[PDB]
């Protein structure tokens, strides 16, 4: 008798733990298909912002900037031409559904950078939600 | 009398030791399934951190990193343009939930490498977890 | 009637604070209780996916999915 | 009492084998680098180099390649104007992190080709690290 | 008295024959690597190889292969175009860890295939590793 | 404590040469050994990854990837 | 004496249910297919059909389809240009095996769009597969 009283309780906590694990999978559906970014929109520019002989460079940066996703998103870090920058300061939060002109400022991580007024330099923002997305900033001087 | 008191002493054993290991199947799954990681943001960089003519090459590794899990985790090997690198002293630990640029100093585990100067190679970072994660890392002299 | 006797976040324990949670037979519905870690401290982010194992009176464990919200 | 017993062996030996393989996807990815090591640079050059009468066509394909990765690549096969030819002799090899006009003899495997001087034909070599690179050579004569 | 020492038997055996298939489980991995050892380079060509008036069409198929395993490696089918085809006499096969130009005779297994001067045919080719490899053909005339 | 027991490189059967690594309990390491190809030679080009598999005293194997150096 | 009977009788089944579950998993391939049933193809129209200045502007999608499946499949809904439309009329359906011109009416769901004549707007068609095809209409009214 044993065997088959066995063989139907692993059969019948099969089909539970299965099932926990088929539930489980939809259940992370929500977390991992978030649809909507942050959306970068025409041209940014770079203006110098350093004053009175500082030690550190400093450079505005202006751009616009569309959250198409359900939750307010930061910048985190920009790197322009190749070289990393840092953002000095708190950096900027966009709110959901919104279309902004963002503007913060930004000192080279290491190194310094060569901007010449007029020049476009490639450049890539990265978000809190750990997507970047590429921009042309237009150095103005 | 006796083969039925066996066969009902079989089936409540076997009732008894299959719920014990259906209880110890749900007893395995918060083990094997903590969700979340190290994320990897952005692009990092190599520096080279060798100086005075020193018989070992030594490499600054800066990236960005987010912990999503819930526990301290750290690197532990960085693999670069296809080559092992071998971690300096003692290596960086991210804590939970947190978002950090780590840097840590590195050497080649045997070989050398041949990087060009605001050239990008990929890399992969392992970490505790035995989790690694592709990055890309752009060498800056 | 079934209640949560244990949780176990992203494999680490924790304490349901205040009576346990229970569900009636045969319903469908929004459970919610208060939980504290059990040892260390953990930190959640925002909009992050974290495993939750509840263990019911039954002895059975269910895996579920929580998004931290706070 | 068998049936649980089983059952608790399979699942023990179940989740060393499916974390066996979750390191292994991660342990896969370093090599995925090696793949993009070799760019060939510019056009090359074919030129007639048998000897008057000789049985054998054999042409001497000079190109310029750039070594990118950690370790010595060599030529493996090229393939002109849709033609697959053999390497005659021993293959070439790029060392780690060079850039050289590289040269090899070919003899054609598939017909023979009717190469026209200064006609310019698009090539694919393909080296060790198991990659093909697009090339045109133009043949002197 | 009976059912005890039989249920003895069975829990011993169970554990026994559940080690042994977890044994297996493990000893099976090193099979499945050779499923990737050839590729193959280029385009290749196809020629109509056959004697004038002859009853039996034959064309002739010269591939680049590369074989990265540690065994010899055979053809044993192609499809081109989505046809079947025969393979003639003798399969070739390529030397481990070699890279050669290979040569075979086929024959068209389903209807007749109405190949065009210097047209661009997809083939797979099937190779005894129980391996399939995309390739292009150039039908030479 | 555990120690390898045999490798299979690119399908191929290798011998440990000399007296095989053991790893502790509980610890990470990197471990090195010597191996010969067990019958045949192999065919390693630079830089090119190879599947392995590595089995331990336990009976239990891992596949790996091995980078060959030169 | 009965442990070893319903221990062998389990054996047995065992074979049985595992083969079975084998050549059930095989089973679902064919069915999978049907998700694919449906081609659109060329270019489609999309033409005013409404008269008198009635109080519903009505459109002809005019569509070629070519239905792969066993079964006749029909037109569930369409959503022309990212905006959702219902059609009028009874739905359209293709039998199985058939390529033919498509015809339905069509109004706007919700707000009043525009189409400008000569003007390409892409459509997607879902079928009562589930399917979407991607079609473009070009505006005739
Ligand atoms: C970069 O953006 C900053 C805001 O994020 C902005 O700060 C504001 O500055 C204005 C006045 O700016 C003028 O004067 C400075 C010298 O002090 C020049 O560099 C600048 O070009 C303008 O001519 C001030 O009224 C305002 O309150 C500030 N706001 C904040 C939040 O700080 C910087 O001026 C800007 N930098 C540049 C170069 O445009
Ligand atoms: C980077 O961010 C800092 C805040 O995270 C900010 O500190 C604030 O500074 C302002 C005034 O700063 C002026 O003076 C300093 C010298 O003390 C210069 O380096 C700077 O360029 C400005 O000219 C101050 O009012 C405010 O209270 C500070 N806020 C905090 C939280 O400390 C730095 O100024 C900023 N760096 C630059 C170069 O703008
Ligand atoms: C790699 O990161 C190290 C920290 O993990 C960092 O050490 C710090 O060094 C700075 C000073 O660095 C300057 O000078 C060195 C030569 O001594 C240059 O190589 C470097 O580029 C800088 O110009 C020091 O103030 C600080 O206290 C150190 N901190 C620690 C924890 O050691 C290295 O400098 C860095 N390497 C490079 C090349 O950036
Ligand atoms: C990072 O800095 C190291 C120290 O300056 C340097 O190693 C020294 O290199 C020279 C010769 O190597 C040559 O080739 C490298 C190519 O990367 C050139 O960067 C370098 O200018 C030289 O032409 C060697 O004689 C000296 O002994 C080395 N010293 C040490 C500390 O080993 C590295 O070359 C440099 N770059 C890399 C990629 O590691
Ligand atoms: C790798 O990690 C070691 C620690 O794990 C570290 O040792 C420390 O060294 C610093 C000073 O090191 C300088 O001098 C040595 C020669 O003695 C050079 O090789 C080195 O590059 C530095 O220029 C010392 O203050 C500290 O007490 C040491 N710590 C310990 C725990 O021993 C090595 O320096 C480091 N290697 C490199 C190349 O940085
Ligand atoms: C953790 O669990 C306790 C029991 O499960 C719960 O006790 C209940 O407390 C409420 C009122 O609590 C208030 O006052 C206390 C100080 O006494 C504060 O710590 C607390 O934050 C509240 O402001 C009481 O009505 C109820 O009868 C208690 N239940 C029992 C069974 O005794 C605690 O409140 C709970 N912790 C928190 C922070 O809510
Ligand atoms: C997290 O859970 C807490 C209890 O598990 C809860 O505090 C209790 O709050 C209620 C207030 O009733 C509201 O609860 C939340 C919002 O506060 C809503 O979902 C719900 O519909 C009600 O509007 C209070 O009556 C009660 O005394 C508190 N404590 C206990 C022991 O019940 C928090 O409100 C909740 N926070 C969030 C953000 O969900
Ligand atoms: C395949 O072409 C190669 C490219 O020319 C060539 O190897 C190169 O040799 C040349 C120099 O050749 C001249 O000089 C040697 C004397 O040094 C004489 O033997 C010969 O008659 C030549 O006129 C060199 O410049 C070049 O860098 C070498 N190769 C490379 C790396 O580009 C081979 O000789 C040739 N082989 C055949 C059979 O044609
Ligand atoms: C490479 O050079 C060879 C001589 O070094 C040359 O062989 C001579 O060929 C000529 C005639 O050439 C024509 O005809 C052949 C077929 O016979 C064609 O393959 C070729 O493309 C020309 O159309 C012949 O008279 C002579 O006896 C041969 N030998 C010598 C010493 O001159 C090869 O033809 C030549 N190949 C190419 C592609 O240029
Ligand atoms: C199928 O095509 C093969 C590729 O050409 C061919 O085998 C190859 O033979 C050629 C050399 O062929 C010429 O030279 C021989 C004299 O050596 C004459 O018999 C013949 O008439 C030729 O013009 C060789 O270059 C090539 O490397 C060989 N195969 C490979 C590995 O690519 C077969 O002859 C051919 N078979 C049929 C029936 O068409
Ligand atoms: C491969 O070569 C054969 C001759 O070596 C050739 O046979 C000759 O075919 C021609 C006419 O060819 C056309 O018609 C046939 C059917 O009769 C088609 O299969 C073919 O594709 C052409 O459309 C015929 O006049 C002649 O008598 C045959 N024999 C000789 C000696 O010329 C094959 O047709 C040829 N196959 C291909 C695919 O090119
Ligand atoms: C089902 O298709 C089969 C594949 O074509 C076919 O058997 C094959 O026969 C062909 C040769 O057929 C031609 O030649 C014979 C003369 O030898 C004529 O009878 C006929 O009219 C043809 O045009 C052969 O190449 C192929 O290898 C055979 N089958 C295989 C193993 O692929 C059958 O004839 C066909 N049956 C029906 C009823 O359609
Ligand atoms: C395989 O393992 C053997 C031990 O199990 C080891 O023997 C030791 O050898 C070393 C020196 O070996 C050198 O010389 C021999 C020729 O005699 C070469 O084959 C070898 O490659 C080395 O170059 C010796 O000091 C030590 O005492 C030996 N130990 C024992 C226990 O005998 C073999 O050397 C090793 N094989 C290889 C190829 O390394
Ligand atoms: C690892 O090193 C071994 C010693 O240098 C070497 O074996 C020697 O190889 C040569 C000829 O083998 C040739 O092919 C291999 C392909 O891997 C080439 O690496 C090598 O350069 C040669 O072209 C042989 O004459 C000599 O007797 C061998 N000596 C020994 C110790 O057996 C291996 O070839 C090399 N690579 C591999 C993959 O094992
Ligand atoms: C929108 O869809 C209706 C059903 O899918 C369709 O109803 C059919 O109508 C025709 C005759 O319709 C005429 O008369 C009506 C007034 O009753 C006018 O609105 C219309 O424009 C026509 O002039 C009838 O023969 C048929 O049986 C109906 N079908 C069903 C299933 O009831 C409407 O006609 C259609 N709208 C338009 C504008 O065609
Ligand atoms: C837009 O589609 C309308 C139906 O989807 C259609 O009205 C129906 O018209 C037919 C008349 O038959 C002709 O349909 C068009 C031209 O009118 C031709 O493509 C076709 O070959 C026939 O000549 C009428 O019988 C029917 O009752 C109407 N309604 C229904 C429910 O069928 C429009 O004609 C059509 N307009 C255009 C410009 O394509």
């Amino acid at each position: 008798l044993s065997g088959a009283i066995v063989a139907l309780i692993l059969v019948i906590a099969g089909v539970i733990i299965a099932i926990a694990v088929v539930l489980f999978a939809f259940g992370l559906i929500p977390g991992i298909s978030n649809q909507g970014s942050i959306q970068v929109l025409g041209s940014g520019t770079i203006t110098n912002s350093t004053a009175s002989g500082s030690s550190r460079t400093i450079y505005n940066i202006t751009i616009t900037v569309k959250n198409t996703g359900t939750t307010s998103i930061s910048v985190t870090s920009i790197n322009i031409n190749g070289q990393p920058f840092n953002i000095n300061g708190t950096a900027p939060s966009i709110p959901a559904g919104r279309t902004q002109p963002i503007t913060f400022e930004v000192t080279p991580a290491s190194g310094k950078p060569n901007f010449s007024p007029g020049a476009s330099y490639t450049a890539t923002i990265y978000f809190s939600n750990g997507q970047g997305a590429p921009a042309t900033l237009i150095y103005q001087g």
